[PDB]
């Protein structure tokens, strides 16, 4: 088990907008975007991309602009579909084949390939990439071994080599990296320690190190970082407390400071954030109300405030943003969604 | 047909790998040298400067690499383009080589969507040439090619929305023009196009949060003028709107946290001007204000890892000198030390 998962992938387009995908009881992908590239910008509206899929859809920016959203579907396949351009529509749903066991993870490679990073039927870590940037044929499946109990998660160090984090047999964060930038020459497993009852949640600080957060075993919020720029040694874990019922969201303020966002025992949204600057202390924990029934997602919008998603009890999708003073009141972007998330 | 522009930016400043800022000038010996912060935040102390030898006959211009390792691009000597980069990301640099060619500007540098910068430059004919890396953020290098044209300013690349690799210049009838990749990573290109108007200074690009590029120049009337691509990119640009002003420089212009553009030039006075955007992004301008100071460069723009906007120019002993944002209002005027000159291969 993980605590409970974000309900959509958001991204912040090329042109500025906010685009949120999720899955509706029907199974489709659906999506969601900003009109205009502001803060409280109208929305489109939920409309379907169709296929059935069987995990989270992740979506993720091409080096060309494109959106490009991956999940699994009914055959255990990984699937995708892509923008044709940056405001045109969509390819049809396209096999890139395999048979996965949770949601894809997926980065671009300094050279602009696309890589995709899934646990297999053998529970090891499998990945495949663009052969050539920003395009299609793609590799072969492989694998990079491993026994993984969470979705993996994947981020680039500041040097240009991928690194992927996921729970292992043994509870701890465990973690293999890229030797090299865009290279298929990886390190061995190595564990982190720890005990985590989440999926990772990976980000690069201002400062260019990789910092990852996970629930406990306490049911706190827990943090590990690397010392130095995409480089060990990591730090021991360390706590920010809080006692939370949900995945936590992670994101950066327009001035680098992290904001970690959870549910919380009374199931309204909670947050916590650094204060001063991107090197300062984190603040106690805070209640954003609500009534929330996913982990929360979070984004930097085009006018560098964050905005969070959390689906509510009616089963939509709603909205809260930073203002100067506080946070908007929670609003409702309707829709039904459900968590198709391929690890609960 | 103008033969001069206005007066050019001192330094070339980078964010690096670990967001910090780094910036790279010409010594009285005709080295590069360079300077950074310690720590990513704004008012850091600095490293103070050091050479990384060369002898320099443009503008010595800085490009981060896709896996981090900066990387300078100046003209020789011998009028050949010349580089000098990391061995590993923020860590030591490589000898200078160089990259052959006959050049007669600065150069102007990008990375496209695949990881290959690519290196744009006036040539001996007077046309754009380019090279670029063979493989992501690596060499050896391209051959030389030429996108013709005939150009009377430094050249200045941007990136489109979309990946294509888009440059700017001034033509032979004073007017902006420029040229565009039609597809990502690409050797294919548009024929050269004219966006009209007098310019007199080099052209200043940027993209904005919605995904368009937008270009700064001084005008014929020693205004601050703009132009942009319009929200449709049908082809047609949006016709050239003035920000007035009287300025004695190029202009510099950066986002702010939030996006707002703001825009900075020295001013008849020598001091530093400057005219940002409100309310949003999308928001309108304001007049111009003064950040004091008597400079004698362009200023150079740029955001902190604290989201806050610093200015370098050229102080009147030739020391670079830096103010920054405050919450408040603007810090006093600090010198970073150095003897500083204009290297410009174009003037
Ligand atoms: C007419 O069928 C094609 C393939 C479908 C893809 C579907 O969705 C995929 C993700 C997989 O789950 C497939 O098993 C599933 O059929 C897709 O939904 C449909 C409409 O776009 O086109
Ligand atoms: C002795 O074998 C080492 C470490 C293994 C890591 C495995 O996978 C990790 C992610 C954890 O779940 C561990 O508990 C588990 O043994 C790993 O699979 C293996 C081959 O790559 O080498
Ligand atoms: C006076 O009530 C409003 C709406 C509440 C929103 C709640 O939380 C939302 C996320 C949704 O789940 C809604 O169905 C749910 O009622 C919200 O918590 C409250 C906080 O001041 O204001
Ligand atoms: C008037 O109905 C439209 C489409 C609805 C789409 C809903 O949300 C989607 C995500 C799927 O779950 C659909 O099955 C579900 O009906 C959506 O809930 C509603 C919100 O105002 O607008
Ligand atoms: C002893 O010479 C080598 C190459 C030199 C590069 C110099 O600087 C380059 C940028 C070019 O202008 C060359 O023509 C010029 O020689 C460089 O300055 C020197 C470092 O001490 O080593
Ligand atoms: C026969 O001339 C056309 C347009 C030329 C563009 C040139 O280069 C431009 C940048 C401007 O300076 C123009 O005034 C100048 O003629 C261009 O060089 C030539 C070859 O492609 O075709
Ligand atoms: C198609 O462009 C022309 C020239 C423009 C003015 C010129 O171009 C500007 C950029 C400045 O240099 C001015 O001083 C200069 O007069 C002018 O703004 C515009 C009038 O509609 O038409
Ligand atoms: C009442 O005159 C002021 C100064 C003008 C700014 C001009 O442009 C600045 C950038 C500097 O060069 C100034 O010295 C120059 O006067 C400014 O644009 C004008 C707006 O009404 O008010
Ligand atoms: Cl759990
Ligand atoms: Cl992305
Ligand atoms: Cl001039
Ligand atoms: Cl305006
Ligand atoms: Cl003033
Ligand atoms: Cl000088
Ligand atoms: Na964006
Ligand atoms: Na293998
Ligand atoms: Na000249």
């Amino acid at each position: 088990t993980i605590a409970l998962s974000e309900i959509v992938s958001v991204v912040n387009t090329s042109d500025g907008r906010l685009e949120v995908f999720g899955v509706g009881t029907d199974k489709a992908v659906w999506h969601n975007r900003q009109m205009a590239p502001h803060t409280g910008s109208p929305w489109s509206g939920w409309s379907s991309l169709k296929g059935q899929v069987t995990s989270k859809p992740v979506v993720y920016i091409n080096t060309d602009g494109r959106l490009e959203v991956f999940a699994r579907g009914t055959d255990n396949a990984l699937w995708h579909i892509w923008q044709t351009a940056t405001n045109a529509g969509w390819s049809n749903w396209q096999s890139l084949g395999g048979v996965i066991t949770s949601n894809p993870a997926i980065y671009a490679n300094t050279d602009g390939r696309l890589e995709v990073f899934a646990r297999g039927a053998d529970n090891a870590l499998w990945h495949i990439s663009q052969t050539t940037a920003h395009s299609g044929p793609w590799s072969s499946w492989a694998s990079l071994n491993g026994v993984i109990t969470s979705n993996p998660t994947v981020h680039i160090n500041s040097d240009g080599r991928l690194e992927v984090f996921a729970r292992g047999t043994d509870n701890a964060l465990w973690h293999i990296w890229q030797t090299a930038p865009d290279s298929n020459l990886w390190s061995s497993w190595e564990s982190l320690n720890g005990i985590i009852t989440s999926d990772p949640v990976v980000i690069d600080t201002a400062d260019g190190r990789l910092e990852v957060f996970a629930r406990g075993a306490d049911n706190a919020l827990w943090h590990i970082w690397q010392t130095i720029s995409h480089s060990g040694p990591w730090s021991g874990w360390q706590s920010l407390n809080g006692v939370i019922t949900s995945a936590p969201a992670v994101a950066k303020n327009c001035d680098n400071r992290l904001e970690a966002f959870a549910r919380g025992t009374d199931n309204a949204l909670w947050h916590t954030w650094q204060t001063v600057s991107h090197s300062g202390p984190w603040s106690s924990w805070q209640s954003l109300n609500g009534v929330i029934t996913s982990a929360p997602t979070a984004v930097r919008d085009a006018d560098g405030r964050l905005e969070v998603f959390a689906r509510g009890t009616d089963n939509a999708l709603w909205l809260t943003w930073q203002t100067a003073s506080s946070w908007s009141p929670w609003i409702s972007l309707g829709g039904v969604l459900i968590d198709a998330s391929a690890i609960k």
